[PDB]
């Protein structure tokens, strides 16, 4: 079975790295990253969230692995000394997360994938959107930005901005809001939003046309902004799953207590 | 059909409903309290509510209807100015809402059914709980109490409490904190939890035993409680349907603009 | 000098309590719990309000001192093992801290004095209160309760409720708001309020007229209730200072880390 | 006496502007934009902002005056329809509102001074702080910024940021959270923090020394950052006062209802 592994880069990342390769030469498995089959991210949640987009374009194919070089992560799941035991399991059951789609359309257009969130500023001064659901006009807001949400990624940035943790088995997607503008005049819903399946979130300029949106890590100027469009991808990462490791389980040990 | 009407009691409502039963005694419309197949609520969310909770025991025979004397509720779907289209096409789509199940054990048991939220206090004092989702301890609250809502509850005592606006197509169930005690020696998670189906969340308490449990409007005190459980249920209210209001419309209409 | 001690009733504290008497044996100190000079208390921050309110009428002439017999808290800035050293010393400087004034007119008046805040919630069902600040209307409340904090007890309940950490050297009180019902018809100001000196604070009823009303540890129902005012006191409590434990400090060995 | 007027630039405000220049005329009141003693802003709060930073230099020979064009502003405390009223009374009460102070050392150092507040975001990437409350670290702070901000400003962006709303006549400075990161490993104090006078805050970078600092509506980059510094300033901006119109009142209109 085809295979490749990501590292973090720092010393200890890649030892692991070279004796999961070692061990991997003692089985009938193959080396390639290419069009691996099972991937490995070695590091942290943004070594996985890397390892995610550089073959979110091949996601049926592949299971991901997770294993925390440092703390423990959301999508790493495994300690470094757990490591030979995984190797030898490799040679198992796979469970789907949901995904966001992310549309921008110019005066082309572009689609994006998350596996977090993707959030949307200003490119300087001011931000202001309509908020449009379902070809409804919600809302004006008027604030910092705004962050549609993956329900992994709702443990991320989406929770430092008083959003909901929601259970990675709904199909679904959660918008919340950046220090929003709320007088007598300028008025947002103030709650997190849970949008399920096939509900499609439209966000529209105002006055500027400019936004700083942001996918995952990534982060680029967008220019001549027409429509940023939020919804429920029918895409879903695969997660190569070898015991059980439950999410408020999960959730426990990075903010409770481990 | 058989069919009743509850009233808020107040002049607006009792008229607009005898009304209507003048305009059913025009039609093949039997008015039957007792096992009606649609039932007619006029006057807030809480009459809506009081009528859910009069017929919670024959929920899939029967279709309910929403009408505001006042305000635009949630649950309340007409204004008095559109009751008399309403008896003409009640002579349509049917349309279920997720429900709560509310299991509370003793030292028999007592299980509740919600259609709003679930909350639970201290009687008098201080209010300790262990939280143990899916018989793994997830935390232990100290503070004024919690609330396990439902999707269409998500607007009401849940959003008040930070939580977030859930679609009422997911089946799912909002848990919120109420002033959450939290120091160094003391740890919430603080996020509204959001658990899909088949999840069971369990409140254990840790000194005192006594709490003051509300399902809904209603609010009792149960005394020597061992576990109160909280789980979507498997039964579903169902909604008499006629046309197009789009749920976040109809958030829209309540919190930013009408 | 005359003093006191008291106890939280436990084996450390009373242990702890009776040494310090025989440490003050060796002294010029004579123990008098009806008007002393110094009050020492010996448990909790809790133990240290029983402490307050046990002489509150004599602010004046008594500094106080708090020793934790557990975790540390607000008020007890002394760890157990450092007891022989407060003894020797206490036969310094004085620090004092605001307080809250709260009115209760029904159809006489009483008067309350608080050292963290003061609370005003539902004799069940619906909590309904037009604030008014200064004479001037402000909002009409929706919700659970509201919460009047001192500057020292901002860290407390006020803290769980969204409200600010307050340097105890500011003469000010603050106002938090509990689970606000906030829709289109129903608008709170939302953001907690800091009123200076002078500033009185009015919650009048709308129709209920009974008010759980809690001061510090204590909570009783108050009917017949007309207004709860309330406004920073005149009144101020007196702390015995031996070295340097600022505000931020204690905050940051509390929240933070210690 | 000397003055001079500003304008938004709009329509509205050059002919209201012009107005009272030449009802000036009629008195002996003399033009002079150099150094004016009384300065009126005719637009928005921002236009005031503008006028207090382009006289921020002469701010004890100065009372400023704001007038509304478009909506209720908290500078601004003059409808149009009252103008002509204000110049003959200009030919009244000083009332004086603190102001915040903020020192950028590198590695010279520039001193700033703010009416509303004073802003530190990352100039890309990610945002890490030692907070310093004192010379004392208070905490570490992972984010997107943070926020000082006056008494009087705690209206605007600290106000979206969860703060709480504080009387200008307390001389405080408030600080506030922008989306901190709170797991098991970082830890920040989450609740907005108010300090009164002489206390310094003090910012310093852990990896990154560029930051996007701003000061009311300026915001320009500062890169080779040692040390950002908060201190509620000596200076006072002076208001020209000529009838009652309370902060809360003012606060009511602008956020309840008008
Ligand atoms: N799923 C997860 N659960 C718990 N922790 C996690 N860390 C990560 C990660 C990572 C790698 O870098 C990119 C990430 O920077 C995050 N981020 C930015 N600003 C903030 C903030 N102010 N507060 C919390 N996050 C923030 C985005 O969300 C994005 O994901 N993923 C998770
Ligand atoms: N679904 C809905 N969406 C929008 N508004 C609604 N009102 C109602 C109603 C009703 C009838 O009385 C019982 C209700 O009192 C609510 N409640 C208590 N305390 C609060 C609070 N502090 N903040 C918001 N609610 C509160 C409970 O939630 C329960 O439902 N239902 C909805
Ligand atoms: N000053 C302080 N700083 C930090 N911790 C402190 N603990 C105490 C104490 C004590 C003794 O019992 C009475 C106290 O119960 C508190 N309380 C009630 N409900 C909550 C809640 N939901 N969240 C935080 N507090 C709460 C009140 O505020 C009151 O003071 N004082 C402080
Ligand atoms: N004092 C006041 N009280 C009530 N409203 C006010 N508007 C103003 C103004 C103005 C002119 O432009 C610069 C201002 O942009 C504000 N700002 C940026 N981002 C936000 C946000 N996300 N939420 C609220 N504000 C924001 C800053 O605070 C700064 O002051 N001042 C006040």
């Amino acid at each position: 079975m085809k295979y490749m592994i990501t590292s973090k880069g720092d010393e200890k990342s890649d030892l692991l790295r070279l004796n999961m390769i070692a061990g991997f030469g003692e089985y009938d498995m193959e080396y390639d990253d290419v069009e691996p089959e099972i991937v490995i991210s070695i590091g942290g949640d943004g070594t996985f969230l890397s390892a995610f987009h550089q073959y979110e374009e091949r996601l049926d194919e592949i299971a991901f692995i997770g294993i925390h070089t440092g703390h423990l992560g959301f999508y790493a799941d495994w300690r470094p000394a757990e490591a030979d035991k995984l190797v030898k399991l490799l040679a198992y059951q796979k469970v789907s997360y949901p995904l966001l789609k992310t549309t921008v359309k110019y005066g082309k257009e572009a689609t994006y994938l998350a596996l977090n969130e993707s959030t949307v500023k200003s490119s300087g001064g001011p931000f202001v959107v309509d908020v449009v659901i379902n070809d409804i006009h919600f809302e004006r807001f008027r604030g910092d930005g705004l962050c549609m949400s993956t329900p992994s990624g709702t443990t991320a940035y989406n929770k430092s901005l008083g959003g909901a943790l929601m259970h990675p088995s709904i199909e679904a997607m959660q918008l919340t809001e950046m220090a929003s503008i709320n007088n007598r005049v300028y008025r947002t819903i103030g709650s997190p939003l849970v949008f399920p399946k096939h509900h499609v979130v439209s966000l529209q300029p105002v006055n500027d046309k400019d936004f700083q949106i942001s996918v995952d890590h990534l982060s680029i100027l967008h220019r001549d902004v027409q429509e940023i469009r939020y919804e429920v991808s029918a895409k879903k990462i695969h997660f190569a799953r070898f015991r059980s490791f439950p999410f408020w389980r999960r959730v426990h040990d990075s903010f409770i207590e481990d």
